[PDB]
């Protein structure tokens, strides 16, 4: 079919470190698409992957020194734009999107990826509010042959880092990775982060240490949604949840969101 291969640059989703991500729709088909503008272990990674909770590849073409990568279009935008700045979302729109988050997380995991930069910027939502795990520029494999590899390199983002990375010289990947969507947790109730870093010297994170949540971010969290964050916010990495553990969670388990409304007369 002549022109199928054509995609116009409509307009700017995105712009980071690298350069820009912009909507590219088809000429011939409408479909729409998100192309990442810039890196080598990024297209490595993302070729990797397959699941309904990480953001799709779907190829990649260099022209010269450019390199586009062709990603999937998430019309909800970011999970950030659905947090309202001091007072959160709704608890069920939480509960659902840190249960879309943990299948991501889960998935990642089993086939030895880790993110190392979970945020609320980085997970995106498609046209049905499905969550999607995005940006695998600072991903790195941890589990090779079965054997796993502990990590040295320090990255993420300070607010959503683990205290581990700032204190020790190596550390296992997945407990960072839980610690990092315990802080998203916490911004989806609480519409604010609990501290600049994880480290003794910031005042907010030594409260927390010292369990005074009758302060702020933690006093805007109900006592099932905060028993969870007790157990994932853990210093110790080694004492720190696991996943499966997250999943037998009563909070994690507790009834709360009607389905998407289905049209119906009486
Ligand atoms: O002017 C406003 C509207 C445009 C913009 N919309 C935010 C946004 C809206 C949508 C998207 C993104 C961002 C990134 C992205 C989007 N869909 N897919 C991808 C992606 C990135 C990496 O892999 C895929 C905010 C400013």
């Amino acid at each position: 079919v002549p022109f199928v291969e054509d995609w116009d640059l409509v307009q700017t989703l995105g712009e980071g470190a690298y350069g820009e991500v912009q909507l590219a729709v088809n000429r011939v088909t409408e479909e729409a698409v998100a192309v990442k503008i810039v890196i080598k272990k990024e297209i490595c990674i993302n070729k990797m992957l397959n699941h309904e909770n990480v953001v799709k590849f779907y190829g990649h073409r260099r022209e010269g020194n450019i390199q586009y990568l062709f990603l999937e279009y998430c019309s909800g935008g970011e999970l950030f734009d659905r947090i309202e700045p001091d007072i959160g979302m709704p608890e069920p729109d939480a509960q659902r999107f840190f249960h879309q988050l943990m299948a991501g997380v889960v998935y990642l995991h089993g086939i030895g990826i880790t993110h190392r930069d979970i945020k609320p910027e980085n997970l995106l939502l498609d046209e049905r509010d499905n969550l999607k795990i995005s940006d695998f520029g600072l991903a790195t494999v941890f589990r090779y042959n079965n054997r796993e590899r502990l990590l040295n390199k320090m990255c993420g983002t300070l607010p959503y880092v683990a205290p581990e990375l700032l204190k020790r010289r190596e550390f296992h990947a997945e407990p960072v990775d839980v610690w990092s969507c315990g802080i998203v947790l916490t911004a989806m109730l609480a519409g604010e982060l609990p501290w600049d870093q994880p480290s003794d010297s910031c005042q907010e994170y030594s409260d927390w240490k010292e369990k005074k949540t009758y302060l702020n971010p933690w006093k805007k969290i109900d006592s099932a949604p905060l028993a969870l964050l007790h157990k994932i916010l853990v210093e110790n990495p080694s004492a720190r949840i696991t996943i499966p553990d997250i999943k037998k969670d009563r909070w994690y388990n507790k009834p709360l969101k009607k389905g998407a409304k289905r049209p119906r007369v009486t």
